[PDB]
């Protein structure tokens, strides 16, 4: 019945590290004072949730800017010019304005054509995944050649605020406890450039997914069951549409909420967690560009070979579980 | 005689069901004007800039605890009553909204959860300013055609009540520059409203208006000419008006050889409007007739990217739609985008 892509590719991919390290020890020196005035006595960043440091940007840099710089460094990966580009989509959480689209400020940013089409998508932890698929879409149809994801994330006004809210005098112990949550976002940006496969034969193939939704959940633990819950159901439309089993599969590049989750996810599923690569211990949850940035620094460490497949997920917030695989 | 191509336009995609519900307060210039009259007088402005040089009387404000969410479920609601469709059909839900509940989840996730999508719902949000609606349609017509999903529903809510009230309150300080007032003045044009449209496969509904998509084109060296955040927006009308035209005669040409259009054979032009005189220097320009422009803007205003649908819902109401009428969706967003569209009734 079902029939994937199968003239979608991959021909460039990148990722931004932002530069300034935060540690989870400098912000509980910073948080001490309140910790002890509530007799909170266990470190929840570092011990439980698994976070020790994350990447900040520097002042005001915007979403926008972030993901221009990652943009730049695809579209080199490629070794294409933004002339080629018929095709932008932003993906981040994080946006500069309601109107206009993020997309249109990094397009303007680069110089596409006017033949360019911009827009920005929105959908948590998996607006990457949705967009190489709208991507894809286009791409199949022959309405452009070359498309460009990117994925921008700022968290410096979430940590600024939260931080002073939560060692102000007033702070409850009910307040401080999701507040700390936001402590585990980190900075970073990705940039993906995907193409029509006659172009690029040699380079990795974007072969579809599917989505699964639990949207009863629009409004922390239930949440991981739930999540897990909805991802059992993901796997097997997955199985029937994709042909997956777990053992055949390379790696998994899954979003990262949390060491916990990652642990629940991999047990559940009975995944090689040597096929899981994390970077939530040194950059905290990038949110949509946590995907594409682990699939990048997989390529740039040469752990990727020709003919593995990568399947590519995620749990957002909605509740909404996206996977979809690509074959190196 | 000779095999053509299709020119990448959208086959077996229809329109089975469109909605649109009005926001229930209204907000007249005239009480505006009375507001800002202190201002006027200090700035030395004698003219009625909104009711005489905009050219809107009157725009509809919701209560202010009603969110985007909120008003695209109404929205949907109505729309699958007119598919005579329940829920359940509904493959894939998209929010093209430029108000928003919440930087995540999305608002089509909540307006998905509202209205009980099953789990097979695939459910984002596009943003692209006054144009997502149309992308939105765009996106689902591309999963129809391949026959991935049977139906989808794309949703738009807006909400302006925030960026009136603040603006209102700006633009009647006694500190209010003149460069400032100028800046925030096109916000209130903006009016609140939301639609609904259900898209299905040809097939399933075989009487109903076929959606063929069409072109864009973009000037994104012009994305700073309209910016807005939840309670202000700032715009240069000037350049708006110069550049949009601009960008919409190179459109024009894809439009031609795209969708085969000239403007004489066309029946309807929906079009997205920023205000009387834009609207009229673009009829002018393209020399499109204007008793086929139906314009909601001076009791409505501005309602975003809900504009083109809400205009072709009260067109449909109307009854001054009739089978084989060919429909132009038109319009120039922030960024600068400018899409054309055809629907065939």
């Amino acid at each position: 019945s079902h029939m994937l892509f199968q003239n979608v590719s991959i021909a460039g991919l990148a990722h931004i590290d932002a530069p300034h390290t935060l540690t989870s020890k400098e912000i509980n020196e910073r948080l001490q004072p309140t910790y002890d005035r509530l007799g909170i006595k266990t470190d929840v960043l570092g011990d439980v949730a698994g976070i020790h440091a994350r990447r900040l940007w520097d002042q005001d840099v915007q979403a926008s800017d972030a993901a221009t710089q990652a943009a730049r460094k695809a579209l080199i990966d490629a070794n294409i010019g933004i002339e080629k580009i018929g095709l932008l989509i932003n993906t981040s959480v994080s946006r500069d304005y309601l109107q206009p689209s993020t997309a249109s400020i990094v397009s303007g940013n680069l110089g596409v054509s006017d033949h360019c089409m911009t827009f920005d998508v929105a959908n948590a932890c998996l607006a990457f995944i949705n967009g190489m698929d709208i991507a894809a879409r286009m791409l199949e149809r022959g309405e452009i050649d070359y498309a460009l994801v990117v994925d921008g994330e700022t968290a410096n006004l979430v940590y600024e605020k939260t931080l002073e809210r939560m060692t102000s005098p007033d702070v409850t112990e009910e307040e401080f406890r999701n507040e700390l949550a936001a402590l585990t976002l980190g900075c970073g940006a990705a940039a993906m450039v995907m193409a029509r496969s006659e172009l690029v034969p040699d380079a990795p193939r974007y072969k579809g997914g599917v989505t699964r939704s639990a949207t009863e959940w629009n409004k922390t633990r239930l949440l991981l069951i739930e999540g897990i819950k909805l991802a059992q159901k993901t796997f097997v439309a997955a199985k029937q549409v994709l042909g997956w089993a777990v053992e055949e599969l390379d790696q998994f590049v899954i979003h990262q909420v949390s060491r916990p989750h990652t642990a629940a996810f991999v047990k559940s599923f009975g995944i090689d967690p040597a096929k899981v690569m994390t970077i939530f211990g040194e950059h905290g949850n990038i949110g949509p560009a946590s995907v594409p940035i682990v699939l990048s620094k997989l390529k740039e460490l040469g752990r990727l070979k020709k003919g593995d497949r990568i399947a590519l997920l995620g749990i957002g917030s909605g509740l909404n579980c996206s996977m979809a695989e690509v074959v190196w």
